């Protein structure tokens, strides 16, 4: 008898469910970048969804796009919206919190990318201008001129995008499992991007923040309560800090339920995948990714809003621990790139899945304390401080790490679930801290960090 899914509400840095519990989201991306969008029989199947549930994932970052929503000037595609809501409903029915990702790469299909419809952008690449494809096409002069049209609202591109996202927001209004709308994937600053280096671009971030606020206000005009997810400008991915929410340079947030949505990629990993550069350069992933996490801490400290890592990984098993361990340190959730529809085999049964599939507290009837998971042998420890909630703490137990079953110990509380349950339920004895250990029966287990 599964716990009915609820809306999530940001309370400082916490996402809190309808039962008063603090939620940790671990899941995947599923994004359709080419017309026709979400066509019959090419979306996530019940077998796909069974795979996600089996491995205890509780979120999907589901792609949409301006092009999908408004493929002709001023004309919402209501049929596309039917198809999208069908996928959303399928996911939320199985306990997945769905984040609607307004996706783009390279601005538009004019450049071989996706996201903004071609009718909305005037700029076009010339026949003689080199196009290196993703990701280096962000250096093309015509693609930069396109971005300038966006941030200058030269031809009303953001006004139309506001209409599109407003229509989406209206369509999903009232659905508790919709965790929000992510306003724009990887926003690129355009022609003056060199102002972001080597230490960020406060003036651009003022422009960007105002655009995100305008979009947020348009969304909220049609759906007053839906959470909105704001990415940093994408020079973030080249180690640059964000200047969002940094008065007096940029405004303090005065809008409820805004969540920070950064990505966490290793540059040399991505360069090896897309350019064929030496894989051994990934020697630098650890220190470079540590820089990203430090940039996240700065936002957390200054703005006091939640963070979800909305994209990371991209098939490289060597880099995952850098995200996973640092996210666990901060009790921050995440969505892995990428999970395709129509899987003929479970793609989580190898090295990537060994790390992504974890024992973890999906919802805590308390304030989270420190947590560790050992992805080699399944050792798990977690401490938290109880607060009153209307449901118990629920901890998903990896279906991969315990081939002879699992043992659970709780200090300061009790296990109320059956032996071998997929979900461990824990009720606190009192006001004092609760410590949960889960491990293989013969293991001495993990210790709570610090
Ligand atoms: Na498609």
């Amino acid at each position: 008898p599964a716990t009915p899914i609820t809306t999530l509400q940001a309370d400082g840095t916490h996402l809190v469910d309808g039962y008063g519990r603090t939620v940790l989201l671990h899941g995947v991306n599923n994004v359709d970048k080419d017309a026709p969008y979400l066509p019959a029989g090419e979306t996530l199947t019940p077998q796909d969804i069974d795979i996600l549930v089996r491995h205890g994932f509780n979120t999907v970052r589901l792609g949409t796009s301006f092009d999908a929503l408004m493929p002709q000037r001023g004309q919402i595609d209501e049929a596309y919206l039917d198809r999208l809501t069908g996928v959303v409903d399928a996911l939320t029915a199985r306990g997945m919190h769905v984040l609607l990702d307004n996706h783009q790469d390279g601005l538009s299909k004019a450049w071989g990318g996706n996201g903004f419809p071609e009718w909305a952008i005037e700029s076009r690449p010339r026949e003689w201008e080199p196009n290196p494809g993703f990701p280096l096409y962000y250096l093309m002069p015509s693609l930069n001129a396109g971005w300038d049209e966006v941030w200058g609202n030269t031809h009303g591109a953001l006004d139309h995008l506001g209409t599109a996202l407003g229509a989406l927001a209206e369509r999903v209004e009232g659905k508790p499992g919709v965790m929000g709308i992510e306003l724009l994937n990887e926003p690129w600053p355009g022609s003056r991007f060199l102002s972001c280096f080597p230490n960020g671009c406060p003036d651009f971030d003022r422009t960007y923040q105002a655009a995100m606020q305008k979009l947020t206000d348009a969304v909220r005009a049609q759906n007053p309560t839906i959470p909105v997810y704001w990415e940093p400008n994408v020079t973030w991915n080249q180690m640059m800090p964000s200047n969002l929410f940094a008065p007096p340079v940029t405004p303090a947030l005065t809008t409820a339920d805004v969540v920070f949505a950064p990505h966490d990629y290793c540059i040399p990993s991505q360069l090896a995948i897309y350019l064929g550069l030496p894989q051994a350069l990934r020697g630098l992933c650890v220190p470079q990714q540590d820089l990203t996490w430090s940039n996240i801490d700065a936002i957390t400290e200054r703005a006091n809003v939640p963070t979800v890592i909305t994209s990371f990984g991209d098939g490289d098993p060597t880099v995952l621990k850098n995200t996973l361990a640092r996210a666990d340190e901060r009790f921050i959730g995440w969505q892995y790139w990428h999970f395709g529809a129509g899987n003929a085999t479970d793609p989580f049964l190898g090295e990537v899945g060994r790390q992504l599939v974890r024992t973890y507290p999906q919802a805590t009837a308390g304030e989270p304390g420190r947590m560790i998971f050992d992805a080699d042998n399944g050792d798990f420890a977690y401490r938290f401080t109880p607060r009153a909630a209307t449901r118990p703490t629920e901890i998903f137990v990896s279906d991969l790490h315990y081939p002879d079953g699992y043992a659970v110990q709780v200090d300061g509380g009790q296990v109320t679930s059956a032996p071998g349950a997929r979900i461990v339920t824990v009720v606190a004895d009192g006001s004092g801290p609760v410590t949960v250990k889960i491990n293989r029966p013969g293991s001495a287990g993990a210790e709570v960090p610090d």
